[PDB]
């Protein structure tokens, strides 16, 4: 019978009594795996009032002892990783080796996050004041909140809770209403090794309702979300209410430049091997492929035969295949109209392009080529795995058509001369820019969007940093 | 004549064509001193096109050149400091000393940021990957935009447009509607050492015209402001919409706490040098005055006596006075009936207390006694020079009540004792804490505030990064 | 029958041929515990050259590797935390509790110097050079030597090691003469994990034969040696060489400066916590003590009652003592000697002051006080658990007198007011100040002396960069 | 007549009343252009005690006041420039051009340590233990001492006295014996703007005896020094001795790699206009020169021709000339036997090669060919305006031959592929890899040398914080 689950609040679980629940559906088998209550801002708050309550004496603790728990956590999702995947798989519908990696990865970051417990400091001003001292703590911000999306929702957990907790902060996350599973088992492995109460909490519901409230609430410090351009200026707006501050990340169209003198097998691999790290959705993945005349040719070719290799399916029943569904009815519609839209315009559909009627939501690896920067494809979340190829003349041309783009998360580029190296680099507008390797964030790197892919960031040290602020004090002899 | 002001755009003055103008009027003598445009969006734009257009060779530029350019910039505030103090204490109505200090800093500021260019650093972070570079490079937004108000006019167009310019940024910035003349002035000293034609605009108008513009406009990376929390509320929901990044400075409600091991004569002392830096409007200055029973009555006749000697009257007419008008009518309304209200609820009249009615808008130094920690006095931006004074048991009581608010840019405490002074530090939720000292931000440090008091900061490295943002290349072999 | 230990080097134990050999003994029994070849220089010389074959990979390797490395090593000495504390106790000749804390320590260190794996970084600097970019890596050294001490002798190997390695080195360690033991053991556990051969090597012998070499050979990048200013001597001169790096830690004569208003529990109880880490012998222990008329009648009463309850005896057969022998004969004569002679000059015997002869070398926890600044006690490491009290009219005399040593490693002060916390703060010259706790470094804090106490330092961020040198890149165009 | 020189100490030049004099010349001429006293050690000390009464109150004054001092100092130079520069000219023997950018460069670069006043910062450590704080302050050293060489006397002056007056040091600074006017030059500069005595010293007189002095002195906290590996070694062996700590640059062998790939106009323009910015001595001048036979052909015939027009002569007497003479007869002597010495092992002589007998000391620039890594020409400082060009297959050899060397300070590449950069980068072992320019440090930069080629470095904040040491503050409650 598909579980009804309760959330997790106040350290304990709590039994939802409201007379509405949310199916939690199988993008591939499209059956119910189970239930979530139907939370509402109410529900918000319990969790933030028990955030609330038990930040001071959280915060008192030694950031080593803070640290400790973190690693009691990670050392939880270990010794469950499988149960864990699964559940991925189940509900997120992605790959087997994509949900084993997420796991092992989260419980990896979790840890290196623990790290920075004696690491992040505060600093020690020169006053132009006789004999007085300018001192810079780094405080914790008190009580922060999490909105995660269905995409990598097992590791965009740990990715806002562990800073958060090391730091000092306690958190109250909404996981998606499309994969919230895994986030309750987060919360059993959070409960069993026994976190303070209040430090972490887990509200179960849908964005305009638990998510909203996570974000319009006076107590909370920060609201961080990661998701959809749209879902980030409902989240920003509402935290203007009570200047709260945000912490976004809402993907984008990731470009990728491929010269004539690029390896032609790397950059082939390299775009292959990105694009589809799920179903394609992820935003990470080369959405927009530019590729020059000299070389445009031989580049079509291997590629359009490399995605022909990709094949979908059922991700539970296949470790043979390379993409599992998409995650629900509405993404797979609104990637079949972008697509015949984008046709209508011009485009040359080299592959795939007609969505697989049948249970679950598949929708064939589609390469879209003669297609222009005009074009609509272009400037819109594509989510399925739809990859558009667009010639180009020059650096100068394939630099312009990139940066040209209201999102400016991730960019790389394919080549081997020095001076087309460091002109990409200093040229494009990215966050992010790969050069000869396949689209990947470091965990010590950090992950941070120009104009409107985001508002400040998450890993490394400046990931961190984003759950701190600054107490200057002029002690004056 | 009242002369009329053009606005500042792509390198060169533009005569305003229409219809509607704003009057300039001095608080002191309620005379009309000058008028300026009544600028519209369209106006806003024209600036923000020309700042556009102007980022990319502005950037391109070395570091050090950028610098060279501010140096000449605070150069010409210097030949003409007495010129611009004038100005400012004519439409601002503050006392030529405070008028001569802000002219003075804000050209010692603009040096002091100058210096950046050659320091700001980006970092080589280790890679997991067998022969990778991480790099991180701090690149500009592009174009920004500055919102000030009418306290401490001339210094805010250097905060805001100093960093900016430094960093490789461009800027649009928007006077106060009260206070534009000083900003004129800069705009001319701007045109006259011939900085690069859109660099810096300057655009006469009203907040929720030309500001509503310089915030939600999508060719804006970040809209800077300073002044009310409801402004700044507005103005981060409008940014919103385009996911746009803001750096608020709403001020506050700014507490001090008078322990009895406190040097009584420097709390006194510092707390009246505080308070009236103006005409008493300054965030900054002590709003909330907690003083423990043990002191409580041998300050508040000190105290008491202090404020008597602060005379009032025209800034220009009057070196020997501490106190100059209110910038404007509301202002000097809202100081009364917020008194009166004060008074209802038990607040005891110490001094002062009374509107002063005749030509500009004058306010007694008020000081209100027997004032409770409840009373709607202590939750609000008081505006006038008005000092509550509460009286506390025990530390532990004071640090509550200065957390006890909306508002957390400065605190301060006046104590001796090692635990005390480290225990206050510890509990006090403010991005600033003086310890036996006046509230003056110094240029080096990071006035940035918590809760509702900002997002974001100014002054230091901290504010000077605020204008930056990061670009992780991963350099794969 | 005693056992014959064989040296460390390029990945594999080598039986020293050699016809001399160096006899280990107990400071307690006083008997043959184990004996070590005489190494000489060729010696010393095989394990430069494999550290030198062994660099260019080890450093290849991605530092997160080399720190999981380093994790199998303190995973090593946990799983043989008490085997490894018995050889401390037996051979060193400290309390059991205390050599199980360093045990314990030591594993702790290593994990906290891997986590800098991801951490440390280089630094992009903006050029005056159009299109140029200054890019500053962090690289290893190469070939780094470690010359131990008696006291600390397991952790000293984690502090010197543990950092190099981190960073890329290879190092070459010489254990003290008489405390090899533990260090063969670690070099048992670095054998059991399979640490890459030639990273770490272990070479026994005499630091005149030995350790000269471990200093003045050529292809050494650095030689970092704990011990006495006279060794620092001889180590920093043969290093001048061959301009070859040095990092030094020769101890001092810490000293203590008690005030009235301090908490007369407190500093009695932390000097006596400190002073005897082992037989009294630690250098960051409170070996200068002093304190003001106004409490000095109180101060002296509980310390020289605290004192008695502290005795001694050996470490293996009694778990109720406070403190074990001293490491030999020589260190037991100097003792004498300096107290005799002290007394000479005005000492006053508070309590012990008489030399045990019997087995093993102990000297009662002595105390002399009607000291004098002047006097040659005050000049000189004293070794032995004696502690001479001076006593002092103001901080100002204090502070002086504290200041006037050729030592500037530990200091420490036991007052209560703001003030004079952060006057004696300022004033002192000591690279460490504990204000009213017991003397024990931290590990992410930094372990460096002033003038003759030494040169760069470890622990912390900065311990780690040590080890770091860098290459500036200028990439133009 | 020859002028009778001063030494300047404890503010005021002071007559030598000694019997001996040493006099200087220029190496153009050959004449007697001005005598020094031949300083001895009590001199040294007589300064040496002096910085020491003068470093507290030096210290005490907030650094920006110390900025401002630096300030008035580089403003003295650069109204005497012209003054400077002919002396520089008159006694270094170099030619015009470069005297007045070494005067421009070394005001610019005093300007530029002044604006770390405010910059420069200790840090806030998390520490394990409940309620603590870890302080870590950067105090200054105390009395800190100058040994200049003759090249790039000026500018020598100031890298060292900046960067320790800017942090609170004191300084006393010893010019080289060939080229003490300039120093002089400097001390009335410092004189006439009145710098607080005590804070500057200089002593004139030999290395051997003054040079000894400052470096041996139990005052000085740190000795830094330019020049040879020889002085380098006895100043760091006497240093020794106290423990003191050193701060050297002995320059080396700077080696350039040239890839067939490479822009062949810029390398040859590159390493011309390098070689020769003096009369060719510059250490950080192309002194091994690696080219591969592809491009070697074309590379030595531009190259020869590149060094045709190069002229010698007295650098007053002619602003057309590209060479001034060398500083003495020692250094003449040197590189005849070494160029000599070279021929016979193999060397072919493809430009001048033959020592001009006459007034002066003069040697044509000189270019060696068909020259192996093996001969002594490629392991000693050549002095002269040598050129020797070495052959060599691949990138491997290249940066193999290059790492070949007891000295590791600056390196450069001309290439064009992105591997081959990062590949040079990463293999190559030098403090300093030019790519595709001239070797010029810039002062943000950091001059520092790996191996024989010094310990610790100049220059920008690493530069800066070579001057200041840490004091870590354990505040328990
Ligand atoms: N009504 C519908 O049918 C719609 C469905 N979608 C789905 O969302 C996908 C978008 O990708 P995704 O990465 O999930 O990103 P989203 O932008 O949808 O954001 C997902 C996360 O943001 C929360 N959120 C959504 N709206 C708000 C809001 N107004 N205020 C606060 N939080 C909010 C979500 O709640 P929650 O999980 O409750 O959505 C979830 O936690 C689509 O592909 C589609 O599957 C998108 C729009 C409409
Ligand atoms: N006796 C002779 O004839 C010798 C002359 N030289 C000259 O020195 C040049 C080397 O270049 P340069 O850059 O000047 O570098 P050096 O290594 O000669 O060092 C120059 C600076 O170091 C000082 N110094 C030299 N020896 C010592 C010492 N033992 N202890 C402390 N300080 C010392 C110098 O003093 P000072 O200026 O007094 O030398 C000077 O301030 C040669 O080309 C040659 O012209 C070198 C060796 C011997």
């Amino acid at each position: 019978v598909p579980v009804q689950h309760p959330m997790y609040i106040d350290g304990q679980f709590v039994t939802w009594r409201g007379d509405a629940w949310i199916d939690v559906v199988n993008p591939a088998t499209e059956a119910v795996i189970s239930r979530i209550p139907d939370g509402q801002a109410e529900d918000a708050r319990k969790a933030i009032d028990a955030a609330e309550r038990a930040q001071p004496e959280w915060e008192a603790l030694p950031a080593i002892e803070r640290a400790s728990w973190l690693r009691k956590i990670s050392a939880g999702i270990r010794e469950r990783a499988s149960e864990i995947s699964a559940l991925i798989v189940e509900e997120g519908g992605k790959i087997q080796q994509l949900a084993e990696v997420e796991v092992a990865f989260t419980a990896d970051y979790i840890d290196y996050m623990a790290e920075w417990a004696r690491r992040y400091e505060g600093e020690i001003i020169q006053s132009d004041r006789p004999g007085e001292n300018i001192l810079l703590f780094k405080r914790a911000l008190g009580v922060t909140t999490g909105i995660l999306p269905w995409n990598f929702p097992f590791f965009l957990i740990a990715r806002k809770m562990a800073p958060a907790l090391l730091t000092g902060n306690t958190i109250v996350i909404k996981p998606s209403e499309f994969t919230p599973n895994n986030a309750i088992a987060f919360a059993k492995i959070v409960d069993e090794i026994g976190l303070p109460r209040g430090v972490f909490n887990l509200v179960l519901g849908r964005g305009e309702t638990v998510g909203q409230e996570l974000a319009g609430n006076p107590k909370v410090a920060m609201v961080s979300m990661t998701g959809s351009v749209s879902a980030g200026e409902k989240i920003m707006a509402t935290a203007a209410k009570n200047i709260t501050k945000v912490c976004l990340e809402l993907g984008g169209k990731a470009p990728a430049i491929v010269m004539d003198d690029a390896d032609l097998e790397l950059a082939v691999k390299a775009i292959v091997d990105s694009r589809v790290i799920n179903s394609g959705q992820v935003c990470n993945c080369a959405e927009r492929v530019y590729v020059q005349k000299g070389i445009y040719d031989q580049f079509v070719n291997r590629l359009g035969e490399a995605m022909q290799a990709v094949q979908f399916g059922n991700p539970a029943e296949r470790n043979d295949i390379a993409m599992g569904p998409l995650i629900n009815a509405a993404a797979l519609e609104r990637v079949e109209q972008k697509v015949a839209r984008a046709v209508e315009e011009g485009a040359r559909v080299a592959f795939g392009g007609k969505a697989v009627e049948g249970k679950g939501y598949y929708y064939p690896p589609t390469l879209l080529l003669d297609v222009r920067q005009e074009m609509s494809i272009m400037h819109e979340e594509t989510f399925g795995p739809v990859l558009p190829v667009v010639a180009f003349d020059t650096l100068e041309d394939a630099i312009s058509m990139a940066n040209d783009s209201d999102y400016g998360l991730t960019s790389s580029i394919y080549t081997q001369n020095l001076n087309v190296a460091m002109k990409a680099i200093k040229g494009l507008k990215f966050g992010e820019t790969y050069i000869n390797r396949e689209n990947f964030e470091a965990m010590q790197g950090f992950h941070a969007g120009w104009r409107k892919s985001g508002i400040g960031g998450a890993d490394g040290k400046h990931g961190l940093h984003e759950y701190l602020q600054t107490q200057v004090v002029y002690l004056q002899s």
